[PDB]
């Protein structure tokens, strides 16, 4: 069950996102995490956040998603509390040292990577969404984004600089 | 949760397989549904199975993988015993219709379900499977359609019957 | 010419829909006709058609285009009077069992299939067309399904119920 | 019917090939008139073939399938004698311009062209097929260009530069 | 470093346009080669231009980017007066007949072949191009077209024949 | 000419790979920097290589190829010695601060990377490359990429340690 190889983490390229909604194309998982890691370093600096936890972020950006290369990348809205419990328990044994840094992580630096995590998705389905229920998914996905964003620890100067650079970015993506 | 629209079950053509394997292509479980049939149809025939046995089973095979439009579909490795329980809960809620032909299937129907349903499998990946991962994935599918098909209730000689259309079928794909 | 081969019927998903139109991925005829019998499942029984009907009509649905495995998958435009009654008897030695059951076929189930096989190509199209002409044949098709289901043998309460449950799927598509 | 403008003979790259062979990608009547036209200028010069002969080719080459803009790209099994003749008809209609050039062809500018039509397509498939039934095919066109070039108008002196040149190509792509 | 092979310039359909910009599927030179040749020889002809002038247009349309084959296909941006200097007298040594048609071409042939490469691009896009980028690359190029064709020596009343037949053709693309 | 905002980062994903090399799917730069990125990190703690040494060569190999964002990706053949030093010039226009992280690089870093660089090609092309001259080109970077280390400042034993490492690594890829 864990991943011990880098044969194994290489397959990160073969991890196709978007399981369930319509796309171009098949975009995997290795290049979602340059993405993430790319919008940490860059609105984390934007917004001033301290190098600590945008370095913490970034860390964390580049390997969140690698227990996908088990268990698949399951769509958001199946992961229900119940669901979500029992796969922190077997994600923790497939890539441990990813689990201790998520146990690690500021919640401020959490709230960074998370909003990265999803303006990337949200960035993604602006170009290569297709369909309705994929501009769906992408709206939803931004609503989702912003509430989290809006209700976090974050400083609200640190919330209106994130939120007027994703503005900025979606309007030239 | 639960899937009640025609726009929703059209999506069966938008939940791309082998979220884990690299191939040529996303196959999508529209696909591989109406191919699971086939099989069912074709080699349930061949292998002098009752009718009614090979309607449940063709039945079953047009509709079985339904619920992975809100699921998506895990690998098959992912799907531990407690994982599964879970699961049969949430694919329940998600389509009852379907939970129901399951809990009425007769096991000699289910066994031929299942062998096609991993049939299908190797047969796509020896086409359209990429590197070495899919390559151990294909033949490790295949052991374990002859293994589970040498366990089952079906008499030898309809698991002969099977294994000499899978084999015939397999040489020419 | 005649198939008479399991590994020849799986080859449906070898055989690329919409040769003269540009999409987003070549649609096989595999995931085409699953989508067409589930059409033919959802809407026969929402239009309250009887229970024979719907039944012929999702029988015919999975097999219908079984022919283009030899022949391929020609645009409809193309195939006018005389080469559609050359194309009749090819068709009737390529695949002797879909011929009979053409021609077992009621009326009333020739068109909720008939429906079901252009309303899956616009709703195809709706999603995956790319382009003014791949956008003139979607609404070409629309008109042409329309006009069909006007001048059928169905009663103008079915025509009703079809176009009602069509309009409502094809806006969240 | 007839096609008159630049927008309809722009599609040749809309039209797909290999209607019934799974391949890598969905290749167009462009680039394989490109690489017909290719083949016709080089290895025609190659095998000394009369400038004039070579110009007559070249200049096909670049048309020939453009009445598939209309028909769609059919398998060449399916065009047996009584649709061949049908057909013939109809693409006149389609490009009346293609069916002079066609009528006017000298035999051997039309056994040049003839051998670089089906070797771009072997060419092809040794890259781009997947699987059992396209190998067949790639095997099977190769062996009908062969047997066409054999029994052919050209002078031995020619074909056996023709295979010289087939030979050592297939060896590098 | 000269391509001599067949073998190589069957590579066209192997060389990736559109480096740096989102599309539907990567175009290679091949298909773009096979369409400037034809708006080549359909707008030369629409706009009267004399046949020799058409002729040498279309003959260089065919042959015009083969240096791809070694160079990749560079984004026109990229291509800065002291880069294309370098990059000419690269070409000339990997393609010397190319050079030798290029170095020969009339002022008039130029300005038609110029104006159906990019409008080849423009067209293309419109029906491929994917997202924000895309898009002004698309209009970037048209606008970019057009300057060049206002400011060529071809005739007013040529320059306004080219303009009337391009904006007929990307309104029905 | 100079790349300032994050919308024009996140097109790393758009930037395909492999121009002139026949590919299964277009590779972009995100996903190749984040498995160099990995190939680093792994290989460079697997050789015992000092924590300065690998951090330094993971933070070159997240944004190595950023300039390809303006540039496109260039096959290395294409790259002859005056093009490179007019390359190095504008690239440190197109991105400063990754010209500055190359320019501070230690050579045991550069080694690291470099072998990373071109470890990530020859196992993204034992995967995905199609054809006889994307093997050549597989087997040509294997080559190079085994001159270079033999002949670079890394200690006998981390080269042994870095070539263990890519055998086992390829042979299960
Ligand atoms: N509402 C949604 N419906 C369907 N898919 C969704 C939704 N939100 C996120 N995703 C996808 C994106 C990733 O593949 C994955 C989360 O890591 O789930
Ligand atoms: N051993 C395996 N490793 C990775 N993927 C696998 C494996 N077996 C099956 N699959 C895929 C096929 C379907 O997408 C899905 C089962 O419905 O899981
Ligand atoms: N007007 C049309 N123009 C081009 N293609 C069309 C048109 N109508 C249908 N199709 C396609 C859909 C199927 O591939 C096939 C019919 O089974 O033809
Ligand atoms: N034996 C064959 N089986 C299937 N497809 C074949 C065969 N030979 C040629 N083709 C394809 C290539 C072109 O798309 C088209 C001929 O222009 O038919
Ligand atoms: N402004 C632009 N930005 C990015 N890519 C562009 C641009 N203009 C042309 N192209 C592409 C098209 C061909 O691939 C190639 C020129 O032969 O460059
Ligand atoms: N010998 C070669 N022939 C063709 N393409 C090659 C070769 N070596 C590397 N590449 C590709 C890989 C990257 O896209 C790019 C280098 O960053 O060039
Ligand atoms: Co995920
Ligand atoms: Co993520
Ligand atoms: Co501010
Ligand atoms: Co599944
Ligand atoms: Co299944
Ligand atoms: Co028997
Ligand atoms: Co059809
Ligand atoms: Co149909
Ligand atoms: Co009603
Ligand atoms: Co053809
Ligand atoms: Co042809
Ligand atoms: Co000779
Ligand atoms: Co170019
Ligand atoms: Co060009
Ligand atoms: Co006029
Ligand atoms: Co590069
Ligand atoms: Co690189
Ligand atoms: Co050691």
């Amino acid at each position: 069950l864990q991943i011990t190889e880098t044969y194994e983490r290489l397959r990160a390229s073969h991890i196709s996102r978007w399981g369930i909604v319509q796309t171009t194309y098949p975009q995997n998982i290795a290049e979602h995490m340059w993405r993430v890691w790319l919008l940490c370093r860059d609105w984390g600096a934007a917004a001033g956040m301290p190098q600590h936890t945008v370095r913490q972020a970034c860390e964390f950006a580049l390997v969140h998603d690698l227990a996908e290369i088990r268990t698949g990348d399951a769509p958001t809205p199946h992961k229900t509390p119940e669901l979500k419990e029992l796969l922190a328990g077997i994600e923790a044994q497939i890539v441990p040292e990813v689990a201790e840094l998520e146990a690690t992580m500021a919640p401020e630096a959490r709230e960074l990577w998370k909003f990265c995590d999803t303006a990337e998705a949200v960035l993604f389905l602006k170009v290569n969404g297709l369909g309705a229920h994929a501009y769906d998914v992408q709206h939803l996905l931004m609503e989702q984004m912003k509430r989290r964003l809006m209700d976090s620890v974050l400083d609200v100067e640190v919330q209106d600089e994130l939120m007027f650079q994703f503005e900025r970015t979606i309007k030239k993506t």
